[PDB]
């Protein structure tokens, strides 16, 4: 049972998120002339409350639930990765970690979470989302539609963390949304490098512009005799060919263990602390500050 740290990844432009939301509602009503929980006969006021700009701008926070095994690197986050080819679910949940009626969920849950199907019942077991009297689904949206949205966390140095596509995200692991920390992760580095290299493919295919692809990731971890920016260092040394290179999984596992046992933190509030210790503190601080959750499956 692997423990993950979920980080609250807030959406900057909630009105654009609302456009995406209503575009999806309309598409699904058209095709079905499984995307959202149906509204019952006397629930029109609920429908009118949810399908409303106020719901996304005033009433609720819109939050992608990012999953990481390296929470100590969150200050360096430069992008948010999503699987563009898979469906993500929108569901209401709690800000702090529950069989409830639709009305009760609307009245009690301040956050709209975006996450994979895989995560849903795990989240409910963790007390992060309620069960409906079986999960209340506001929408189901392919990841491609979120590519280019601006996100941020309360930990990240920068606040323009665009959503980028990563097709190697496995839908059976956690929430299927991951923080991009390109300085400190070879897979993140690899994916960002492929996007940059094939910027014409990516900006043609998705709602992405060249100028969005230049965000720096502040390295949080130095390795003795290597230095910082270890993601790039192992990308280059192991001759990684792309973010879909079969050897990455092993490189990712080796680098994870090496940073954990040997890394030194290079960012506030952890400067000079060993990564081994910081892993635990960062989990503590993130949870205590209500910036995220512990999650198991």
């Amino acid at each position: 049972s692997q423990e993950y740290t979920l980080i609250k990844i807030f959406v900057s432009n909630v009105k654009d998120f609302y456009s995406i939301f209503m575009n999806s509602i309309r598409s699904s009503q058209s095709v079905l002339n499984t995307f959202f929980t149906d509204f019952e006969k006397g629930e029109e006021d609920l429908k009118n409350k949810i399908w409303n700009e106020d719901f996304f701008v005033k009433d609720k926070k819109v939050i992608f639930l990012g999953s990481t095994l390296k929470p100590e690197t969150a200050y360096g986050q430069n992008y948010t990765f999503i699987n563009p080819n898979e469906y993500y679910y929108l569901t209401l949940g709690f800000d702090k970690q529950n069989i409830m009626t639709k009305e009760e969920i609307i009245n009690s849950c301040p956050n709209i979470y975006v996450c994979s199907e895989n995560s849903l019942y795990n989240l409910a077991y963790q007390g992060i989302i309620p069960l409906l009297k079986d999960v209340f689904i506001l929408n189901k949206i392919k990841g491609e539609h979120f590519v280019g949205l601006e996100t941020y966390t309360n930990i990240s140095k920068i606040k323009n963390l665009y959503i980028l596509p990563m097709t190697t995200i496995k839908m059976n692991i956690s929430t299927g949304i991951v923080p991009c920390v390109s300085s400190d992760s070879t897979d993140d580095y690899a994916c960002l490098e492929d996007i940059r290299k094939k910027k014409n493919y990516y900006c043609e295919k998705y709602n992405l512009k060249e100028e969005q692809l230049k965000n720096n990731s502040e390295s949080c971890i130095e390795l003795p005799e290597i230095g910082n920016n270890t993601g790039k260092y192992y990308y280059e040394k192991e001759k990684v060919s792309s973010y879909k290179d079969v050897k990455l999984q092993k490189i990712k596992e080796v680098l994870y263990k090496k940073q954990y046992f040997e890394g030194i933190m290079t960012v506030d509030p952890y400067k000079g602390m060993k990564t081994f210790n910081c892993r635990k503190l960062a989990k503590q601080n993130i949870i205590r500050n209500l910036d995220g959750f512990l999650y198991s499956e």
